[PDB]
């Protein structure tokens, strides 16, 4: 791993955390009280990619598990999904556009664009208890912004 990983959690702009309600399924909802222990933790890693001025390609891989978020097409329709990669070869300096997310910073908020399908970012449903997914809606009603938080281990 000739790179630098970063342990950090993720929260939406409405104050909600992400939880692994299933193997390859995550859900974003309100979390508070001792029930916070039900919060997942990702591991951001700075990788190589379209190094722009505000674009920072990284890799979000569950710390404990070896699942790496990936943008795949489901009938010509981009979507978000968890794909178990090699727990030995990953992470690394280079990554497939699928595991590469351009971390952008706008209005003091973060926006992850699928290095594979530009214009499509990671969004959540304002609704309560809903699976996370990839949406092609810059703002509007879908919550595409987010908030990362460094942690320790």
């Amino acid at each position: 791993a000739p790179v630098r990983s970063l342990n950090c959690t993720l929260r939406d702009s409405q104050q909600k955390s992400l939880v692994m309600s299933g193997p390859y399924e995550l859900k974003a909802l309100h979390l508070q009280g001792q029930d916070m222990e039900q919060q997942v933790v990702f591991s951001m890693s700075f990788v190589q990619g379209e190094e722009s001025n505000d674009k920072i390609p990284v890799a979000l891989g569950l710390k404990e598990k070896n699942l790496y978020l990936s943008c795949v097409l489901k009938d010509d329709k981009p979507t978000l999904q968890l794909e178990s990669v090699d727990p030995k070869n990953y992470p690394k300096k280079k990554m497939e556009k699928r595991f590469v997310f351009n971390k952008i910073e706008i209005n003091n908020k973060l926006e992850f664009e699928s290095a594979q399908f530009p214009n499509w970012y990671i969004s959540t449903s304002q609704a309560e208890n809903m699976p996370v997914f990839l949406g092609g809606t810059k703002g509007g009603q879908d919550i595409t912004d987010f908030t990362m938080q460094f942690v320790s281990s």
